């Protein structure tokens, strides 16, 4: 005769091991980092024995002794979220009892409690297989999702092996972030989440679109994680073998890494980095967008010839941290970062040192011609020299070789892919119908910010005969040319991304990789896992 089968009370089935307030706006009240979770049960038999021994079991494996017998309580710690079966079991001499068993939530930011992601591959994505053994990444911007319209489950993830998240900001006010004041509302928005927060520690630059924003799976009033950081979770759980970076800086965040000559600094940024690996375990390590080592990025007041030195000491106490977190956790991480494909920045830093600590060195291969001068026209993301040109060292394969000069092992080098467009309007007093000889009045009609354009657009402009298209064969580069309004637009598409893949696969480099994943419409995606002898 065992005794009564308990009845358990009503309390709440959903608990955090990393807690998040859904109503805070910075980041020192938004995210409480606990290494457990408390879990409460409280059950009742009607007339028992409260000597009778108790267990709480969660998936039959046990969790908490005492006696509890009749009308007891149990408190818990749980140290893994997931999904649980919970039953109190009571004990006596002669047999066991237990209770129905109620599900509950152990929250954590593994996405250990959540289901797969449910993507997306609409457009022209057609899935593929990574059997090529190469680097396919592309990068995820954080403000996407507002008039972009392009949250994380409308990421093609079959067709990816990494992704960078851009991006994670660095506290700091006046003169450490000035460069977010060039954009409206950006350092007013670093400032509220910086709120209480020491300099230099990483944070997040929009909590809302992170953490609180509802997207699709994510709607529940009573979900602990949500926006991008909560899909992201959704996605480890769908392709675990997708490597997820968070992407530190940027051209407009870049700014506080020039004050990491000193020793303090950087030993408390690579610190908070630490914690927030911590406190965001989806991520697979740490990516930084120092742009650029030595100055010419952004700020025009900062740089300095000694930066090349902190870019190899930064990275080397980041490898350090990863390596005693590797210790901690059981994990891998990979160390990457997003660098210059301009060969006076290059310069700077000694790659060949550097890369005994890195893993993936994304050569931003693009942004060589912009809207930001109307004479110096000619290709943003060419492969080779165009032929009116041919001693341009502004282009993919002169930087790659470049860097290779420098000592650097071609299996870390992962080549850039344009999936957007930089334009100019009103070209005139070309030659020969080459347009790039010319001068431009203006930057070119923009998708969002004007000299910029999606190729989501272009391809779809083209088709619509609203365009003259183009292939430079020399330089391997497409571009599309409006003789009337005087309108050039340089970009890549699936042509010359098949031979920025045959170029990586011949040349034995790492893989490829594109900014951004919401400018494309699938087609130089596709193209990559193509051009890189992926399969279908
Ligand atoms: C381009 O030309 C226009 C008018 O000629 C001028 O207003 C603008 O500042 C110029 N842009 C650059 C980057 O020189
Ligand atoms: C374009 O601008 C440059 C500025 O130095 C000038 O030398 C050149 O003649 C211009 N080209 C035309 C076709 O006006």
């Amino acid at each position: 005769a065992p005794p009564g089968k308990p009845s358990l009370g009503w309390g709440e089935r959903t608990f955090a091991i990393v807690e998040v307030n859904q109503a805070a706006t910075a980041y020192n009240q938004l995210v409480t980092k606990r290494d457990s979770a408390d879990v409460s049960v409280t059950w009742n038999v009607w007339s028992g024995d409260p000597a009778d021994k108790a267990r709480v079991l969660l998936n039959d494996k046990e969790f908490w002794s005492g006696t509890g017998g009749a009308a007891g309580s149990a408190s818990f710690k749980v140290k893994k979220g997931g999904r649980y079966q919970m039953v109190v079991e009571l004990c006596n001499a002669d047999g066991c009892s237990q209770s129905d068993a109620t599900e509950i939530i152990v929250a954590d930011t593994d996405g250990s409690h959540l289901p797969p992601l449910d993507y997306n591959m609409g457009e022209k994505n057609k899935p593929f297989k990574q059997t090529s053994g190469k680097v396919v990444g592309a990068y995820f911007v954080e403000w996407g999702v507002y008039p972009r319209k392009f949250p994380v489950d409308r990421v093609p993830i079959p067709n990816l092996t990494h992704l960078l998240y851009g991006f994670i900001p660095i506290c700091g006010g006046d003169g450490i972030n000035d460069s977010l004041k060039e954009i409206e509302g950006s350092f007013q928005a670093l400032q509220r989440s910086c709120s209480g927060r020491e300099d230099f520690k990483v944070s997040i630059h929009d909590p809302w679109a992170a953490l609180q924003k509802p997207q699709k799976g994510l709607s529940s009033w009573n979900e602990p994680y949500k926006g991008n950081f909560g899909q992201l979770m959704m996605l480890k759980q769908a392709k675990p073998d997708l490597k997820i970076l968070p992407s530190i800086g940027g051209w407009t965040l870049a700014d506080p890494f020039f004050f990491f000559t000193d020793e303090t600094k950087r030993r408390r940024f690579v610190a908070s980095v630490k914690d927030f690996l911590q406190t965001w375990k989806f991520f697979d390590g740490v990516d930084i967008d120092w742009e650029f080592p030595g100055g010419k990025g952004a700020n025009p007041n900062l740089g300095s010839p000694k930066d090349g030195e902190i870019y190899v000491l930064l990275m080397k106490e980041l490898r350090e941290m990863l390596n005693e977190l590797s210790a901690e956790t059981g994990r891998k991480y990979e160390l990457t970062s997003a660098i210059s494909a301009g060969w006076d920045k290059i310069q700077v830093v000694d790659y060949s040192a550097a890369q005994k600590y890195m893993d993936h060195i994304f050569f931003m291969s693009y942004d060589f011609k912009g809207a930001w001068s109307n004479d110096t026209l000619g290709h943003q993301a060419s492969l080779y020299a165009p032929d009116w040109n041919e001693k341009e060292t502004y282009t993919t394969d002169f930087g790659v070789q470049f860097l290779l000069a420098q000592g650097v092992s071609p299996k870390k080098i992962v080549v850039g892919v344009a999936m957007y467009g930089r334009g100019w309007t009103g070209v005139h007093g070309y030659k020969d119908n080459n347009p790039f000889t010319g001068n431009a009045t203006g930057p070119v009609k923009g998708t969002w910010q004007d000299g910029v354009v999606d190729y989501r657009e272009i391809a779809t402009e083209i088709a619509q005969g609203k365009w003259e298209y183009h292939y430079d064969k020399v330089a391997q580069a497409p571009y599309v040319f409006r003789p009337a309004t005087g309108d050039l637009i340089t970009y890549d598409d699936a042509r010359s991304t098949i031979e920025k893949g045959k170029y990586v696969r011949a040349n034995k480099l790492g893989g490829l990789f594109a900014w951004e994943i919401d400018a494309d419409n699938g087609d130089i995606l596709n193209a990559m896992n193509m051009g890189l002898g992926n399969s279908a």
